[PDB]
């Protein structure tokens, strides 16, 4: 099920070719997978306290158009594939004229973040997707 | 003076190794308050550059009182107490959702004409309205 | 070929937790992009003057293992192809014990700067990477 | 005044629309430089976390008079003016390299306990370093 998540273009996110820098995009989409757990009962900041935390292991991001200062955007966002201890999420930009700018795939792993280690998906995510 | 609220979600790039926002991500914060301030009274900064109107931070004073941490979520509090010729000055505040007071700032801002650097006199548009 | 380019970890750079946020090995990458291209003069100058910039269309990112607070990283970087309008930068970093932390395949796009349209890659440029 | 000197150069994504250097990056780069004062004296601060010793801003005076622009190579220059019990007063400056003053920034920071928030004494090995 898809979730959408609006965000707006500040200074802080443009460069000096007057548009959004390419990097900050990895940004916003990093905002939406979070909003999309926190929509599911999940907050990082909590779940570090028990030893889970997710990271980026693999994206891809191909840009086709660009965001300008006050643009206000809408991040959407699908978990496409889930397995042992990683899922996919599958995440698009539009601005307000519904213009594709940019899409991203991003593996994700669960790990024990005092070792780095892999960890199996809580079975509450699972359930919960 | 007519304050004015933005709330503001604390997210992994804002924090630092160790657990707390970095120091340089509150500044970002309260710049965002000030446009959606703007934004409020009818002003787009990205609309007022093809007008050859900008406004750049001449000074700023910055009290961290406590920190803030990640999935926060946090109020700016914004007000312009100021106002002459080519400048004005916002003070701003930053609370959590206790209501403790974790940071404020005092920020002098000049208007200037983007494609000069030029200070140039507050447009009568925006001093009519503040 | 290859080119090298150190890169220092700072506070700016970790997340809570401990380790680099993955949106700035992005911009490493791109610093590196940038001094390799200037080690062969092809400075922000020097680009302009052959009405060319350069924007990612495509970007793969691959993190194996983090980087922390204080590790002086190396960034090394090779153009891999190169064809009628666009470059294919090859991208790794290791940390001081050699460990390969990340590595990255940019396609990268020669637009001219006023549509931002693709255009022709500049005869230097592809004369000197040949 | 023992100053000590950083150079930093000005990347794309330091820079805002507009074509000069954001505002909250120049406190980036006043950070970088004391992160590079304190390692030219032989201290980590990823180490330090581990001996539960952190350093924080608590205040932070910045003042620009002139913008930096993408590719310049900037030096920061930073100073200890003050040492005292838990804290430190920075006392820094950035020149283009034309030496032109483009801002100046006086950082109050405070040595902490990482895990309480707590302030304590600076350790006595970085006391000796900077008297
Ligand atoms: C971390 C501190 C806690 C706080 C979190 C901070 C949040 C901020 C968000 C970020 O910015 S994350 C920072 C950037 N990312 C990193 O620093 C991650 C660095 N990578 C690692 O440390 C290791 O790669 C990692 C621990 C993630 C995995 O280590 P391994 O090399 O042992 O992985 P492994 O080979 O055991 O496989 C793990 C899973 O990935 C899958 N996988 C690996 N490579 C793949 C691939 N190339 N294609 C498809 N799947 C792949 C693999 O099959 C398996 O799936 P399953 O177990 O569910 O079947
Ligand atoms: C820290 C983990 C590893 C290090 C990461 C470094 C990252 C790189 C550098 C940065 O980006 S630092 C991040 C930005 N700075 C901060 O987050 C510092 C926040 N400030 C504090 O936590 C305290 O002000 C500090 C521990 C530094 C000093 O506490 P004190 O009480 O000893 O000093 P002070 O007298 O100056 O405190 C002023 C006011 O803050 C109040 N206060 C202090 N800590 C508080 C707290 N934790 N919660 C609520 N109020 C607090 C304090 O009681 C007092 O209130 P009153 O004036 O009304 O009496
Ligand atoms: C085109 C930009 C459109 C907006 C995009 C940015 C929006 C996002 C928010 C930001 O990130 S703003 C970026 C950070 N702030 C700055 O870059 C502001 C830099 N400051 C200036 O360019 C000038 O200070 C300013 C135009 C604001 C005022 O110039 P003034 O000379 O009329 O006022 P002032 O007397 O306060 O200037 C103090 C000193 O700086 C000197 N100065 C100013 N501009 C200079 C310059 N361009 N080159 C060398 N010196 C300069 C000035 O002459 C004077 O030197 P002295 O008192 O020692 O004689």
């Amino acid at each position: 099920t898809l979730f959408r998540w609006p965000v707006r273009v500040y200074y802080e996110d443009t460069a000096a070719g007057g548009v959004v820098y390419h990097a900050s995009y990895v940004a916003f989409y990093e905002r939406a997978r979070t909003e999309m757990l926190r929509h599911h009962h999940f907050s990082q900041q909590a779940l570090m306290a028990e030893r889970v935390a997710f990271v980026v292991r693999k994206m891809t991001v191909e840009y086709y158009a660009p965001a300008r200062l006050d643009d206000m955007l809408e991040i959407q966002t699908e978990i496409t594939s889930m397995r042992g201890t990683s899922l996919v999420f599958t995440q698009r930009i539009v601005n307000a004229e519904n213009t594709l700018l940019n899409e991203a795939e991003v593996l994700v792993v669960c790990v024990d973040p005092l070792k780095m280690k892999p960890r199996a998906l809580p079975k509450s995510i699972v359930a919960e997707f």
